[PDB]
């Protein structure tokens, strides 16, 4: 059951649609969200993706048709195409879009400056006590569009439905917080039927605008988690996950959008540097691992590249699929979506569907835990420097089962590819985990 999404950040649509086909879809990926398609401004920062110019799509990622071969493409494979939807703004200065598009003096293909917030600048202290001035005054400068008036949200209106219309099936809502969300409610009320959204709203605690004003417009990004998971793996005990998610203030989990990172916190951007990103290779794979085998919210794979310490810089100057040559893992993309424990969990999470329970949670007190989904699978994470070998409970069925997380079991169900983990009689399982590894196994991964 797809149950996991993956951000393709800066990735092409012909990249997308490869990526759709060959991995993503036949691996049980959900969804994909995809960078603004939408007409921007000129330059290679990442950034300009997020300065609006019109809703042509022609973009860094494609024009149009490409656009639409990638989501036909994507759907045929079975796999989902969310849309980064730029709700707040438009693009700030002037110049021309990559369409050829020409703005300025908050002047646009289809906005003018009467369809624009008066312009104000959004300080720090504004998130804390003044409500009216992060909902309309500019972010980093960007001309804040009247997303009360009614010709505003039809304009993003007619966006999304079109994109609907192409096969889009959800959208990001990008920027949510410095939107009212009684804007956002009518402008969802121009939305036809009813696709996936969620809104981006970043909230740590002691804002002036709260993240569950969203809740009911659609899912809404839970920051806290990627920060409190980071947190804990780094400078805390894993046995404090045994109650995350609303536990610790978390919104509810039927809400929730969360992640290990973003592109944006991995760059300093909503996150402090506790959050972890593929920069700590192992210990992004069980942060991964554990994010994937919890069950609390709609989990999104981060899919980045190698921005060698430029945090203003966009991506790689060569594709992902470079004529037979997957230009992965090494200094351009990184791919963590194919990272065998990442790819892994989300195999494990799409077998657990179907109990979404955290049963017998084990923990040595400190970095050491385990705990099952019922008896559809059961999990473990070693993050002391001694071996786990302590022999935990479940309620899985006797046998021997692959470690998803190092392997898969075959088309034949005889053998796996990775190391196995049996399952006494007594359900119990005899762990054998070295310092900073994990194991997943769940019933569809059961050796005849
Ligand atoms: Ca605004
Ligand atoms: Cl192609
Ligand atoms: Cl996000």
């Amino acid at each position: 059951t797809p149950t996991t999404f993956v951000h393709l950040f800066e990735w092409n649509w012909q990249d997308v649609a490869q990526e759709c086909e060959q991995y993503l879809g036949p691996k049980g990926y959900a969804a994909v969200q995809v960078s603004p398609p939408n007409e921007h401004i000129t330059g290679s920062q990442w950034w300009t993706r997020y300065q609006p110019v019109s809703y042509e799509l022609q973009s860094r990622g494609g024009n149009r048709a490409q656009f639409i071969d990638m989501v036909n493409r994507c759907s045929a494979a079975g796999v989902d195409i969310y849309v980064d939807t730029l709700i707040n703004h438009m693009a700030a200065g002037s110049g021309t879009g990559t369409a050829g598009n020409s703005f300025g003096n908050k002047s646009f293909p289809i906005y003018s400056p009467q369809d624009f917030h008066e312009s104000c600048t959004i300080n720090n202290s504004d998130y804390g006590n003044d409500r009216y001035r992060v909902q309309n005054c500019e972010l980093v400068g960007l001309a804040d569009l009247d997303t009360a008036s009614n010709y505003v949200q039809n304009t993003i209106a007619a966006y999304i439905n079109d994109l609907q219309a192409i096969g889009v099936k959800g959208f990001r809502f990008d920027a949510s917080k410095h939107v009212a969300a009684s804007d956002i409610q009518s402008l969802m009320a121009k939305v036809n039927g009813s696709p996936v959204v969620f809104q981006e709203v970043i909230d740590q605690g002691g804002e002036a605008v709260g993240a569950s004003e969203y809740l009911s417009t659609g899912l809404v990004t839970e920051f806290k988690y990627s920060t409190e998971l980071g947190n804990t793996f780094r400078n805390g005990s894993l046995a404090w996950l045994s109650n995350f998610g609303e536990g610790w203030g978390f919104m509810p989990s039927s809400s929730a959008v969360v992640f290990v990172d973003n592109h944006d916190n991995q760059r300093g951007h909503g996150g402090a540097g506790n959050v972890i990103t593929f920069e700590d290779g192992r210990l992004y794979d069980l942060a991964n691992v554990f994010m994937l085998a919890y069950p609390y919210g709609y989990p999104r794979v981060m899919s980045s590249y190698d921005f060698h310490g430029d945090t203003d810089a966009g991506g790689p100057n060569v594709p992902v699929h470079n004529n037979g040559n997957l230009e992965c893992f090494a200094s351009n993309w990184k791919c963590e979506h194919r990272w065998s424990y990442i790819a892994g969990g989300v195999d494990f999470r799409n077998n657990t569907a179907d109990n979404w329970a955290v049963t017998n949670w084990w923990d040595n007190t400190n970095n050491q835990i385990s705990f099952g989904r019922g008896s559809s699978g059961h999990m473990a994470i070693n993050k002391e420097d001694s071996t786990l070998t302590a022999t935990v409970q479940t309620d899985m069925a006797s046998g021997q089962y692959c470690n998803v997380l190092k392997g898969e079991l075959s088309a034949d169900a005889k053998s796996c590819s990775g190391e196995v983990i049996t399952v006494n009689s007594d359900g119990t399982i005899n762990l054998n985990i070295g310092a900073w590894d994990a194991m997943a196994i769940h019933k569809n991964a059961k050796l005849n």
